[PDB]
């Protein structure tokens, strides 16, 4: 079993509905004040995304629109590999990048045993060593990375950065500037179809292993398998990147007509702001309407309260919704209304550790709903 890795966190995490309020509290390579409301001390619109103006205001150089002299990645088993856990050994890396004309990354999320998801690990690769973040360990200290993330003179590239750019700002307040997504421009070379994986065959004739995409991150000691894993999948991207431009060159005729526009939808997906979400009964409630289940008054009330609690629960355990309860389980007790508490463990394959731990407050909400008022229709009926 693994200890949550939360409760080291030296800031608890905020799971209430309230709206989230970005973390960043000193903006690098600023172009616009950052909103004195977020300084480290007062802790011009708050909620807006931190380089919105810095993002709208930004084109590549002609030195990255220009044809590539694609340069090949190091033999991975000449390359170095550097574990990064310490502040220390951080402010190196960010001051080496800072260096860069341009580096990879990519991260490793979690969402099983958190209510929000939790980034566990960050993947940066430069043309000659690779590096793995322990993200759980440096959480508050990763800010300190804006400064190349956001340094518009360095060109970060990725592979369907979407969610990547939404936890980035939602755990660490960190945000990029000048962004590659491979993913975009495999959609202008017929290979959008495809993952990265597929294209370390086509492009490096590299073996990809897919047994870590769902594994727990939040493990440590990290084994060798896993730290390969995911280097992996940072340390050919940059070829990848000077392939890609060679190959979209050598198709708009000798022009940069394609580049900017992978560099366009790039920009944009880095512009997207992060969302606490929500949600509510009326979603289920509306499938289980057209599968004909007839849940009646108590068993919809039942389920009403069920959804809440698990909602409640999920929120302060800071867990995610299939841990607590999982949906047919919640549905499925909704409809027994088991009458003793022993009865709703009996809907649960297997029983969820907070239900049991909880099993009394649930029986209490059971109880109630059993006391509804049935309409004249659901007595007969
Ligand atoms: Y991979
Ligand atoms: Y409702």
């Amino acid at each position: 079993s693994i200890i949550r890795p939360q409760l080291k966190f030296r800031e608890k995490i905020d799971n209430s509905n309230t709206p989230f309020l970005p973390k960043i509290f000193i903006k690098p390579n600023a172009q616009k004040p950052l909103p004195q409301a977020l300084s480290k001390e007062r802790r011009q619109d708050m909620f807006a995304h931190p380089y919105q103006y810095e993002l709208n205001h930004f084109t590549p150089a002609d030195a990255v629109l220009q044809k590539p002299q694609p340069q090949l990645y190091r033999p991975i088993e000449e390359t170095p590999c550097h574990f990064i856990s310490s502040l220390d050994e951080l402010v190196e890396l960010n001051e080496k990048l800072l260096n860069c004309q341009e580096f990879a990354v990519n991260l490793e999320h979690h969402s099983y045993r958190s209510f929000l998801g939790l980034t566990c690990l960050m993947q940066i690769s430069t043309r000659t060593e690779d590096f793995i973040i322990d993200t759980l360990e440096l959480r508050s200290d990763m800010y300190i990375l804006n400064e190349s993330l956001t340094d518009p003179a360095i060109v970060k590239v990725f592979h369907g950065a979407d969610s990547d750019i939404e936890w980035l700002q939602k755990d660490f307040g960190l945000y990029v500037v000048n962004m590659f997504d491979t993913h975009q421009a495999a959609r202008l070379l017929n290979l959008g179809r495809h993952s990265l994986d597929h294209l370390l065959k086509l492009y490096c004739n590299v073996d990809s292993n897919k047994q870590y995409q769902l594994a727990d991150w939040r493990i440590r000691p990290l084994p060798e398998e896993m730290l390969s894993y995911a280097r992996d999948d940072t340390h050919y991207l940059l070829y990848i990147y000077d392939k890609m431009r060679l190959e979209m060159w050598e198709r708009g005729n000798g022009q940069p007509v394609q580049l900017q526009v992978v560099w366009q939808r790039s920009r944009d997906i880095c512009l997207k702001k992060f969302i606490k979400p929500i949600f509510t009964d009326e979603s289920y409630l509306e499938l289980y309407r057209k599968q004909k289940k007839h849940l009646n008054t108590q068993q919809l009330t039942a389920f009403q309260l069920l959804f809440a609690w698990r909602d409640k629960t999920a929120r302060r355990e800071d867990e995610s919704y299939g841990y607590v309860l999982p949906n047919h389980m919640m549905l499925k007790i909704a409809e027994e209304l088991p009458k003793e508490p022993q009865g709703i463990i009996a809907c649960c394959n297997p029983v969820p550790p907070l239900v049991r731990q909880q099993i009394n407050e649930m029986h209490l909400l059971i109880q109630q709903a059993r006391e509804m008022p049935l309409l004249k229709s659901e007595v007969a009926a």
